[PDB]
């Protein structure tokens, strides 16, 4: 689809067998989700945003379905203000910016 | 043009007589620029992201040229680590997400 930006580009995602809403975020290198239970092993990591740095749980090679498009990649879980889909998965679903 | 997301979607902008590199950021409601001394009246604002909030100065009706496309709107200025073009101006240059 072609998504205009007069509203927040929010979409439904499926991860760990659960539906969630997430923001397509071209300014994010990485995908960061709010606190949730995810299966598999994880490593502690730090990530920085506009206001500072936070501790996150890094899950590798996780399936997320983004508006029916499959991606398998790294998902960070921690105290982000919003579920964000970052470029690491946006590229997997073939997302581009156009103007 | 079409911008893939393999790398950060950085583009050249023109603001207040200065050329800068800025992120085309679909996850940003507002446009936030690195500290710079603009003339005119402003209002204090707080904007939140990963790591917490930063204090910024809100300037209204500021003209920004984004890869040759002119836009005019609200621009926030503060201690951000990156110049961020938000949705308030992305809509004005006809920027869409596509996948
Ligand atoms: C509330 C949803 C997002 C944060 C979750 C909002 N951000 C825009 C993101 O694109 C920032 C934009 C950003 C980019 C680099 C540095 C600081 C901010 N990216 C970001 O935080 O990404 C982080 C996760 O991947 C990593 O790669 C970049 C930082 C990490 S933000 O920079 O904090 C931002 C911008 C304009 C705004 C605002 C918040 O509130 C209203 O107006």
């Amino acid at each position: 689809p072609q998504i205009t930006l007069w509203k927040r580009p929010l979409v439904t995602i499926k991860i760990g067998g659960q539906l969630k809403e997430a923001l397509l975020d071209t300014g994010a290198d990485d995908t960061v989700l709010e606190e949730m239970n995810l299966p598999g092993r994880w490593k502690p990591k730090m990530i920085g945003g506009i206001g500072g740095f936070i501790k996150v749980r890094q899950y590798d090679q996780i399936l997320i379905e983004i508006c029916g498009h499959k991606a398998i990649g790294t998902v960070l879980v921690g105290p982000t203000p919003v579920n964000i889909i970052g470029r690491n998965l946006l590229t997997q679903i073939g997302c581009t910016l156009n103007f």
